[PDB]
């Protein structure tokens, strides 16, 4: 089997991509941001504290023929930006592009926090990190990319983000006309329960290429590019008037600047950021300061290769027994 959703930014600086999902019988269609940086599919829904929906669409179990209460699992996650959830977990009929999946365990919020709840365009989060990271208690359940992957033609799925578009995830099939030249795969360790690999460098602009090994995961689940000080600080020096600013939090810059471009390598291969990926516009309305799209990872303990940086390139997340990432320029 496969299949095969668009993805659509949630807002004009693709802070969050959403894609519908088809969840019990008949179906209820929610709009889930699919998370290769977690590993619960959770949902607002009927049980959702009403003081913490704003907008968004629930899922209601009692509607669904085919949901049934996980008996005594429970659920709860805090994310790398402070927000959270928590619920418990239903078993019901899951499908995404075409592909369903019987069984899937879909967790049901009780609260969100508030990060959640000011955001009505996010009906919930589709993981597909790797399934040691789901939170659901006693009985730890498996996401659904795990779910689907036997029955996948070939047990993959690929990210293809837009940059301010649509895009794409296909569930076990490669797209060959949705990338130029050649995918170049490169080595996964699952030991975090991330897709964590290591890049080969990166360059600024058209500044030399710097071979120096990056350890970070692949996470459609942040906006941003996460990268060690140094490499930060050697990118935004190329912006005249960038600043790191601690009120702010983080690089910004004058909107009347032209950013460069980022490369970051992949193996021997090279993907290029267009430096217009990396403005995420006035830091406040009207404002003539600008929040940059990379930014630092001191402090996170991890770098992450967020939307800015997998918006460049096609991505396969290649689920085999021994899991490895590709990257293509499209």
């Amino acid at each position: 089997s496969t299949g095969s959703a668009t993805t659509t930014p949630i807002d004009s600086l693709d802070d969050a991509y959403i894609t519908p999902v088809q969840i019990g019988t008949p179906a209820q269609t929610l709009n889930l941001d699919f998370d290769t940086g977690s590993s619960d599919l959770w949902v607002f829904s009927s049980e959702t504290t009403a003081s913490e929906v704003d907008g968004q669409t629930i899922y209601t179990p009692s509607k669904s023929t085919t949901a049934k209460l996980l008996s005594g699992a429970t659920w709860s996650i805090s994310y790398g930006d402070g927000s959270s959830s928590s619920g418990d977990v239903y078993t019901d009929t899951v499908s995404v592009g075409g592909l369903t999946v019987t069984g899937q365990a879909v967790e049901s919020a009780k609260k969100v926090s508030s990060s959640f709840t000011e955001d009505s365009t996010i009906d919930g989060l589709l993981g597909l990190a790797f399934s040691t990271l789901n939170t659901v208690s006693p009985t730890q359940q498996k996401t659904f990319f795990d779910n689907a992957k036997a029955s996948l033609d070939s047990p993959v799925f690929t990210a293809d983000l837009g940059y301010h578009a649509p895009g794409t995830y296909n569930f076990g099939f490669i797209d060959t006309t949705a990338y130029t030249g050649s995918i170049t795969y490169t080595a996964v360790s699952t030991k975090q329960g991330f897709w964590e690999w290591t890049s080969t460098g990166y360059a600024v602009g058209s500044g030399t290429f710097k071979s120096t090994s990056i350890d970070g995961i692949a996470d459609t689940g942040t906006t941003l590019l996460y990268l060690p000080a140094t490499v930060v600080s050697a990118y935004w020096a190329q912006v005249s008037g960038a600043k790191s600013s601690s009120s702010v939090g983080g690089y910004v810059f004058p909107c009347s600047a032209t950013l460069p471009s980022f490369t970051f390598g992949v193996g021997s291969a090279r993907i290029v950021i267009p430096g217009d990926y990396i403005d995420f516009g006035p830091i406040s309305t009207g404002s003539s300061s600008c929040f940059g799209g990379i930014q630092s990872s001191a402090g996170i303990g991890i770098n992450i290769f967020g939307d800015v940086a997998l918006k460049a390139a096609f991505v396969v997340f290649n689920g085999a027994t021994t899991p490895t990432l590709g990257f293509a320029s499209k």
